[PDB]
């Protein structure tokens, strides 16, 4: 069989649409008919080169892949054809090494990543590890959903790992694909949510979607603005795409607060060390969220807790998108839209 | 009526060695006749006043002075005359705000510092507040129990927040002043540990102290041979926080590990985003400890676990023991003798 | 010089309302003049001399006494005249024991609790220590926030020690005084709820305030029932005054779950040490919470996130106000009302 | 073809030792050529089909075998043939529901048991799930580290649930063949151990091996004692838990202290709730270990820091070994040497 795709040759050139074959099950593997497949900004990442560890070329980028099982290898048992599941950027891990044993499989150093080092879910059909595929709730669709088998269950875990609890205040920075249903998790795990990004539109959204306060960084230095506003949050989640969002987040928090970060612009950003030392200051880098994760996250969107915010576009298109959400112009998520 | 103390009048001039007034306590407060007050490095910052926040002038450094309860204030509980105390770093809390309530009057904003905001024990004697003194176990000599004050609690808490466990690889970056102690508080907290520094003689001394591996910086790229050797490290406490140690410290620690900053430098430090971020990296700031923390880390000190390199100065050569540590010549910790 | 209060004059005997003299604050103290006090199922105990260890007679019972600070004595900085407060379980603590240090004033084994081993709220006016008051929120009326000082800080501490996460299961098994108000609580914390009482016009006040579940444990095995319906729960709390159904409780987790204990009936409860074992069950009880819990819980009750079911009464009826409590014929709480 | 074991055939009975067949290993699964097979009290429970569940007939008993990886089925990467590994209590589970995505696989309610609910190590060879062995250090001989599969994790994931840090105190109950590895574990754990049995032979030796405090119950009540001289255990392992035991646990351990429960007994015990809630007490059941703590726990016989009391016997004399563990007369434990 063959298949439309999109894929990547060359960093920073525009995706080819090309008619490629479908991608066959081996044993202990799944086929997966594509439905909805989300745009991640990392998407972007990948096809520029921006990170150290570079894809190799050429490959079929998307790990917000979701759809039906539609063929199954020998022994598999966890799913079968006809079951609704998603590809998520944990495409596997090794299942024996220490983090693995521990429930920390996204700490894999054997781990592969969908749309990235192996072929993702920019096409009709992807091949996926059954036992580490997102099992999808019967109750939402898979466009609404997409999101949440990257943006959802990373920002769910990065919140987590804030170590912040009911009550207290969370900054919610960059409101993007991710930071958008950031805003949604942090409110459904009984936080109180501030937010920062540098464009009006993003804020409005945030708003919209609950924050509480709201602040634009190119309008006034969000830190010095939340310290006084609220009085220094207790955690912060940075999902921006810009360094210095970073070095403005670590001033944010009260004394002992902790800043997450998900967000993956490359560079380093100047960091205080002096206050983080005096202030007792925890910086985390955290990255996707484990099976486990992935699942509570799923269940978050089931409940009607976190919907994302979508707009879809045909495979065709992804050039147009990826122009579009380099400029900032996307609100929440763009998700590929494979149905009849 | 009048005592022996080395005074700052004038940041960056030396210490004028004066008889002043004798501290009297009122109510609630206790006083403290010194036979012993260490010496550190946070002792010139106090006198040169190159901190952000500067002490006030004139004033009587030292957060390491130990001795007896020579008289109590009305309305003192805690402790009587004759006990043996120490006056650390943390003089006093304001008791009511969200840290103290929770146990964490380190990161109190009203805060008082010992030799820095208020006078200290570079005196014959100091007025302390005897909610907040260090409680000294009866079997360890003044001179020896000083620096445990400081550099003893310092690394224990430090090493507590790398959120580690026994069996597990801790990483002591710097065998100088703190390090040297840290490697004694991690061999005690059932850790294996792997020394770091550029000075042999230093690596040499962690090895008499129980460090199971000893790596030379100048000659081998610590973070490549500790991956290789022990698949990266737990947790890593950073004693001396440079630049190189801190991005050294980002690579010797295994993913999901935990670095301790425990030192107060100048400047902004890069942080290498995709690293922390993919490799699931905590960085924390700690330095002293709460009440609780000090008479943890002294207790070790009790049990034999856990002993400072100490020589002694006399009060008077204060000058030239801020020359020789200034110019790095000092090895452990100097500490003044006031014994008679 | 004179005021009514209600006095335990002989264990057993009804309580007598008596014009007794009026407290007044020394040194470190403050008197409180008293606007509306709750009844704890606690109270009848003390007025019983049930309990292991008991008060000395005579005195005034009530730890959930609220009104206005009306007299200060010296040294007291935390709060002024006119200050809303209120003097809770918690009278005071030691402030420097293993316990106090870490946080858990709590557990201080040199505690006084107000109402039992010194005068409580029962009365128009009270001294109290001010180290250890509720600061209360301007926005709540008194009769309102008066359940905060006990059932809602108590059972708030409760939720928090099930270690129990955003969408994840609790049970609230008894659904009085402190059950109506744990149903909010763990609705503001994210948690799904599931209620068991002897009664159902007590479980249909919980269903509606957010309860998703609930069954009658008159009607049926509650544990089973649970088991079935929501595949057990990652936590009880267990708020009941009945030795069976804590016996119950442990049956309603899933393996690895932890069961909370707030209820104090007299006795023993059957436990069943090989499930216990065998499924790696946690048992935990929890008493009151510390100044931090309660300034917490008073937050969620200033945010309208907790609101208690509250009737009225005046001191002069306080027995029958014992009576129907004793019988279960409270719909949540009863508050004193001391307005004019 | 064949091979001697010793089997079960009716519940009580004395085991018969057959010549069977030679099991061989199908894909996923590896075969194990014994060489040393540990005995405990759980197999005469698994003889006699004493628990609420029982094995199916007939069976092979030993969940403690040890040995040589002989052969290995398809799609096995996790070990090869000639590794040394061990086949413990836990020989596999589901991989898939919610306990073991979570890396509690020890929860997991389809788990398999060796030498109960499939045959274990009795015999000269089994076949096991590659996924679930203990994979064990180079250092240590057969006989020596076979308790380690049982005694060594259940004792150290025991103690790791007391939630205690270096430098506190835990009470080790009963120190016979689990309470001795459990003293070991608890000393390289940097705990302080108080040892508490009515037996002076298993004090003594508690004693030697690094006990602090060692107290005899049948002389003084050692929750009297402990509470006067060590201010109560934060931590207490009950390793023969009876109705004694438990309930003298409950009166060792200091307020806010954990209790975990080692052992699987009969009956329901009576938990006194005033106690228990009052003191902020944890009771907490634990038995066995995920592979995580198996691995953890075998690092710590590598290293020299725990060695079981260990003699041996051959396969064809399992019951005089099974008899003298009812008369109660093992000391230590007993390893069936399968070795030429
Ligand atoms: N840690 C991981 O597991 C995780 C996984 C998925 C996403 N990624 C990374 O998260 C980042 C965000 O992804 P996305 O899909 O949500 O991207 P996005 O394009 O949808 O959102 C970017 C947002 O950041 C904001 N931004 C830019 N500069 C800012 C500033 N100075 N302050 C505040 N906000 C600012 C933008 O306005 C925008 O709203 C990317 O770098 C992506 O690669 C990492
Ligand atoms: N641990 C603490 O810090 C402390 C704090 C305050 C309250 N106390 C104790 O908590 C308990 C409850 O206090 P309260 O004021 O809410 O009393 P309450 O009379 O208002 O509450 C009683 C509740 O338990 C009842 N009950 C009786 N049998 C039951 C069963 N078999 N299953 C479920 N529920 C059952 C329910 O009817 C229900 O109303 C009391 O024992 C009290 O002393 C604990
Ligand atoms: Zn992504
Ligand atoms: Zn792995
Ligand atoms: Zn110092
Ligand atoms: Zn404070
Ligand atoms: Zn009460
Ligand atoms: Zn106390
Ligand atoms: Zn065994
Ligand atoms: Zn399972």
């Amino acid at each position: 069989a063959m298949m439309k795709a999109a894929v990547v040759r060359a960093f920073g050139a525009p995706l080819t649409i090309d008619e490629v074959p479908v991608p066959q099950p081996g044993p202990g593997q799944v086929q997966v008919k594509i439905e909805a497949s989300g745009v991640c900004h990392t998407d972007l990442h990948a096809a520029d080169g921006d990170w150290p560890v570079k894809p190799t070329l050429p490959f079929i980028p998307g790990h917000e892949g979701v759809g039906y099982v539609s063929a199954v290898g020998s022994g598999v048992s966890r799913v079968k054809e006809g079951d609704r599941v998603g590809v998520p950027w944990l495409y596997s891990a090794c299942g024996y090494c220490e983090h693995c044993l521990q429930g920390w499989e996204t700490l894999c150093e054997k781990q592969q990543n969908t749309g990235y080092s192996v072929n993702g879910g920019y096409g009709e059909y992807v091949v996926a590890d059954p036992n580490y595929v997102g099992l999808l709730p019967d109750k939402v669709g898979f466009v609404e959903i997409a999101p949440i088998l990257c943006a959802g269950v990373t920002v769910y875990k990065g919140l987590k790992v804030t170590d912040t609890r009911p009550g207290q205040w969370v900054v919610i920075s960059g409101i993007g694909g991710l930071g958008h249903v950031a805003v949604q998790y942090a409110r459904a795990m009984g936080l109180r949510v501030a937010a920062v990004d540098i464009d009006d539109a993003k804020l409005n959204l945030a708003r919209r979607l609950g924050a509480e306060v709201a602040v634009n960084a190119r309008d006034t230095d969000p830190a010095a603005w939340l310290q006084k506003e609220i009085g220094g949050a207790h955690g912060v989640l940075v999902t921006a795409v810009s360094p210095k969002a970073f070095s403005q987040a670590i001033g944010m928090v009260r004394r002992g607060g902790t800043i997450a970060l998900n967000g993956l612009p490359p560079g380093d950003f100047g960091t205080p060390i002096f206050d983080v030392v005096l202030k007792g200051i925890t910086i985390r880098g955290s990255i996707v969220g484990t099976r486990s994760d992935l699942q509570e996250s799923l269940d978050f969107a089931a409940h009607g807790d976190v919907k994302a915010t979508v707009s879809t576009a045909k495979l065709d298109d992804v050039n147009d998108v990826f122009g579009r959400l380099r400029e900032g112009k996307v609100e929440g998520r763009v998700v590929l839209d494979f149905s009849r």
